[PDB]
């Protein structure tokens, strides 16, 4: 039950909203975290994420940094029915750098064995606004060919008519 | 050579299977939520090196202090056929090292049922085991899968079967047939 190829969903609203579609649509899936590398989850997605997931997840990513030092990936438990796993993904930060392939690079990562749903926030574009449609070019570019679901989600509306303008 | 610390969790009625195909984290992601504490099995060599495999992903996760810990005590006690060590890791109990035989080997059947009978540690309940041997040690993943159900029947314990391949989890649910 895999998908034949890529396919797209979208949803505009915070987290709780989110979670109820994907759980309706894809029964179990991923959930990606726009995270920092030291997986401290006090804003925007993060925050969300952490307050949903709760206690044990936030000890177990503050936990793996102590031991391993900062990541720019790390997929941990979500202790939550229906998520098989928490993908917590760094992106770029604006004035960085080399956005796009830095954006490419981070939405490639967010692939991980055994997991065909992914629900997937638009990186970077919040709490440190990189340009919003170089992330979402640069997550269509690394998904190409992909079979896997995704269901992008955003607070804003903007993101997602967006996305709709090339799935459109 | 001592005991684990007991489980908090209590044994099941009977034999319980839950299975995960994927990454290592995927997998122990799905174990931390099912269970509250676990031994994961690791599919070792004797010198406990963890160079490939699943157990270099082990090693990788559990970090140096395990790593130390099973250089140091092969450094002492010389190769181990089995290795139960600390894990490092919230909830995961100990690693249970489990070296499984290897493609030709005489008796290989009866050495597979052998090694998974191994993987049992006294007050663990609950267990996350990969196919042995069906990776670098080339054997044939339906025997190794066959010779773990042997070696279980009959046990009070959960066990979390996975593989990287959907092919092995597949074969597994067509021996619940
Ligand atoms: N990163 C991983 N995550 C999850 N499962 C994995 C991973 N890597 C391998 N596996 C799975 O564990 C398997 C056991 O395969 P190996 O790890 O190759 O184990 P084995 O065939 O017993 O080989 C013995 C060993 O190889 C290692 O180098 C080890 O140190 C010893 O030399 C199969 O089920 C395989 O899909
Ligand atoms: N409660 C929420 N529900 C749904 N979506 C949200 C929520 N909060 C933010 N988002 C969305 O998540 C996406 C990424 O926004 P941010 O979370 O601000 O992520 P980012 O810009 O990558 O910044 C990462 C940084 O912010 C956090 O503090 C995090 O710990 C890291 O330091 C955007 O699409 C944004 O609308």
């Amino acid at each position: 039950e895999k998908p034949k190829f890529l396919e797209y969903k979208t949803c505009v609203g915070d987290l709780a909203v989110v979670i109820a579609k994907a759980l309706d649509e894809f029964k179990e899936f991923c959930i990606v975290n726009a995270a920092n590398e030291h997986m401290s989850h006090g804003g925007g997605v993060a925050k969300a994420i952490a307050d949903f997931c709760g206690p044990d997840f936030v000890e177990y990513c503050a936990d793996y940094v102590k031991k391993h030092g900062p990541q720019q990936k790390l997929v941990t438990p979500s202790f939550v029915k229906g998520i098989q796993c928490v993908n917590n993904v760094v992106g770029p930060r604006h004035g960085d750098s080399n956005l796009r392939e830095k954006l490419v690079a981070a939405y490639k990562s967010v692939l991980v064995g055994g997991v065909v749903n992914y629900v997937v926030p638009v990186l970077s574009s919040g709490i440190f606004g990189v340009d919003f449609k170089i992330s979402i070019d640069a997550m269509r570019e690394a998904f190409k060919g992909c079979a896997i679901r995704v269901l992008l989600f955003s607070l804003s509306q903007e993101h997602i008519d967006y996305f709709d303008a090339t799935c459109k």
